[PDB]
């Protein structure tokens, strides 16, 4: 049987019997909060305890808050080297409650870190019995059991009794096929969000740029537009070298280039299907490369 | 036929099929992309649909499609005309291959005609579909079937002219709601933040400094907040701003009795209005009050 | 606290079982038939109809668990059906109840919560499934294996239910319940519906075999918006002239059979099955035929429930 | 520019900004409205693609929406051309307000002309989305949306003529099938049965007793059968029928170890395959082996 190590970033989501006869697993707690406080600190730590142990084990659990696992997926999808599967779970309910997700929900992920089908597809989240790539996974309901969804592309596979059938694999380049690394950062560079909508105060980007903020993501309105004011500060702001990232307030569906934004008139970037903050995920490890938009550009282009 | 308004606030989106079923008048009330839409335009529109009401049959408005949830949500709150108000806008140029703009238009004429569609507050027209100015939003960037209800459904499908209407919104809206904008010139200061992990409270801070009367946050899961988010707000609403729990995430309810105790702090849960959504109704409301618990019965009731 | 009634059609999804029930009803415990939904049948249905209708004053509402394979058929036909007033609420449970994470117990929870809210009444017959109240119309079986299988995918859902409480917003427009003149108080028997499938090359066989035998009505499941296949078309088209009435509905998921599509109906005396795919049509088209087997009389009736 | 050949299949979807990305030559193979597709059609099909596939560099094959999810699979299983083959149709007549056609016809012809679009299987492209053969099924009866991926979602999306793909199937498809048309003029006969509350036997007894080679069961739930259609079709197996068990609903698969003892019965699960798409593969699987294990081998890869 394979050994996976679960490592714990808050507190139980299940008391799961059935785990012994799919693995020998190992509990670490990493760190001890609810996924709503989450922060740079705690990725780092995360992704260099994966990175150092890699070797030690078969592969890694991860258990997460529900609030933000797809930005904590999406960080260890671009900074992971581990070959061995990185799978993350949580529980839409308590672990006392009625019908909880929680046992079944950690039962499937080591399924998932267990099977040797999983290496090499990129850090996983898995729930709802859908194994879901770290890049395209949200939640898109506040309270449905169902909630994780990859709403552009779609799942990878599925898990019913115990066995997962592949049948996709996502084409952008995740793990140990980017050139990020961060093995020995302690500290990404400050990217903020703002939000647009009718009236927007330019306030909360004008905040941004007078802390000297390295990269701003526009949470935009339908395809990656910005409201007068907003759009002035932070065309403004990208002059003076700080990197704009255009994503999009939508829930599904790219910020494309070539849209209503003349993205290279004012140096900015389009996010493609990232949302504002998977946006933000890729803008903070990009600036760890290159400050320069034509290049943030292509790394949106090809992560 | 019935004597239909169209309002442009674009923006064109010629049809001659509309002279089949209504007979049509235009005006251009403003001229500008709905990204950039305000709270003049949304004063602007409703005192013009209220001062025209009993001048004609129905109103379509002509919108980008960007902003076009939050005005269709201000005038389902403020419009007093029991006439149809229908909200139109194109996902594709007027001049592209396979523009939605003419059928969309002829499908927004069909409601606006269509007596059972009064009485069902302002509407929004697009792909076919007839939606409640509450829950539509708009789900994805280019996709002509981008305007859903996504919480609870649409109000009725356009079949060769025909609505088959199966549903009706129970909240409270236009002439039954306390919100009387006519001698209004000017709405409460109301921002959005955003939360993610290690979002930064200098945009929740910059809000608070201007004096702004309320702040929605979209946060994460049911209306959650990060640590530094949650003390400014927190301390925001203690200090007289109304600030508004509402997520990121595109659907479900940030519901009262949550992770977070709004009691305690002062807040207010959205429920399934999203940020933008909620924003509408918590400057409207704070037209009418500052303290949380009638801000939340009034989120609770429209 | 209210009195609710629990009537099993098969038996544990999950009182024992789930403790909370104490805290929101008086729950009681009835079994009336003990099969699998997928071999659920007229009998039943006219039992279970009967059933509630009798004992509608000896409770303050109904919950029915029952196999989700065919829940979305049972609860339109007791939507139709029913006229206890009164909370009638359908459960079923995706996962058993011995499995890890069984989603019975709360299901059962909330479909009792369902049950006993005032609100609840005057909406037809329910189905609680995944914390969402669905109207018996709309709500179908959409996946599989997924524990939020069930959706009303055409109107969507009426309410939804946390910690405990309902939020509703929406109401079916459709008459339904004491609003139907189907009264199957005294009937033993249903009208004779079957369903045919088309697809490329589809044969004409099946719909042969139900015309032969003197069945009452026929269901297509058409391809597009209620499409049918030639062979499929020639014989169903003459099934109509000779008597058999017979409803368009289409095998696609989601969206309405319209009237004056692709389909001349008038001239064959076809019925356009609306949003009702082809069990439900099945359903309606039944209960039609124990008033009427005239196609335009049918129509209004697909038209109005 | 790619030479791009047009197979119509039916009337026109509607373009002169094709020549600015192709090459477009043109031929009719058969006139008829896709409700009324055949085998006879798919045979024609198949032929002529894996004849002329030196001859372009690419097919777009214009056809009904109503089968359009059949003739793609099945051409996903049989066409040996490693070009790219998109099948388009549109949802609204080309006379009608806002057709889809023409901007469809121009998406299918950028797919076919990208050389990115090369072995993947046979495509579907449908309101800016490129589809795969296997899993795109027709999910709305009227939206111009309908077809969806609805197990595994699409493959890629076209913006201003330019694909973003990010997916591409695991099953083998085309030359990668060990199926071959080229000289078969019928295929074996596949007829589908519905499952339903109180469904009658009778249907599945007309296939059995005109000795069909197969029957697929369009199921409740989990691929499940009542009762009546349990027992003749337990029956059929016995006596030489390949029974497949598929499902009703839309979405997910019917798996092996259900609750139904597929090997005991002889009987083969569908997996993700909807009924029709079922009897396309159980077809062809008819025409290599007629034994119950081995037609469940090939449901398993492709
Ligand atoms: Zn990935
Ligand atoms: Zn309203
Ligand atoms: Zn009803
Ligand atoms: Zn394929």
């Amino acid at each position: 049987l394979p050994n996976i190590t679960i490592l714990a970033t808050g507190g139980t989501i299940a008391a799961v019997p059935q785990l012994k006869d799919i693995a020998n697993v190992k509990g670490e707690q990493v760190v001890n909060i609810g996924s709503q406080d989450m922060n740079d600190n705690v990725w780092l730590t995360l992704a260099k305890k994966i990175n150092t142990d890699c070797d030690k084990t078969d592969g890694f659990v991860i258990t997460h808050g529900t609030d933000t696992m797809e930005e904590t997926a999406y960080f260890l999808d671009l900074t992971v080297k581990c070959d061995k599967p990185v799978v993350m779970v949580g529980a839409m309910r308590p672990s006392t409650s009625m019908s909880a997700d929680g046992p079944f929900n950690l039962y499937n992920a080591v399924v998932t870190a267990a099977d040797k089908a999983s290496a090499n597809r990129g850090v996983l989240v898995v729930m709802n019995d859908t194994v879901l790539d770290g890049r395209d996974v949200t939640k898109t309901n506040t309270t449905d059991v169902a909630t994780f969804k990859s709403v552009n592309y779609g799942p990878l596979g599925y898990i019913h009794n115990g066995k997962i059938d592949y049948q996709r694999t996502p084409a952008r380049k995740h793990t140990s096929d980017t050139p990020f690394d961060v093995s020995k950062l302690n500290e990404l560079p400050k990217v903020g969000i703002v939000y647009n909508y009718a009236n927007a105060s330019d306030l909360p980007a004008k905040a941004l740029v007078d802390a000297g903020y390295d990269g701003i993501v526009s949470a935009g309105v339908g395809n990656g537009n910005l409201y007068k004011s907003v759009f002035d500060t932070l065309a403004t702001a990208a002059k003076t070298g700080t990197a704009v990232v255009r994503s999009s307030r939508v829930p599904t569906g790219a910020t494309t280039q070539d849209a209503e934004v003349d993205d290279a008139k004012y140096g900015f970037v389009a996010s493609g299907t990232l949302n504002p903050q998977k946006a933000r995920v890729l803008l903070q490890l990009a600036l760890t490369q290159t400050k320069d938009p034509q290049q943030i550009q292509q790394i949106f282009n090809q992560y």
